[PDB]
């Protein structure tokens, strides 16, 4: 989608 698994760490 757009590096969602990545946004998971951003949080």
């Amino acid at each position: 989608g757009s590096n969602k698994g990545a946004i998971i760490g951003l949080m």
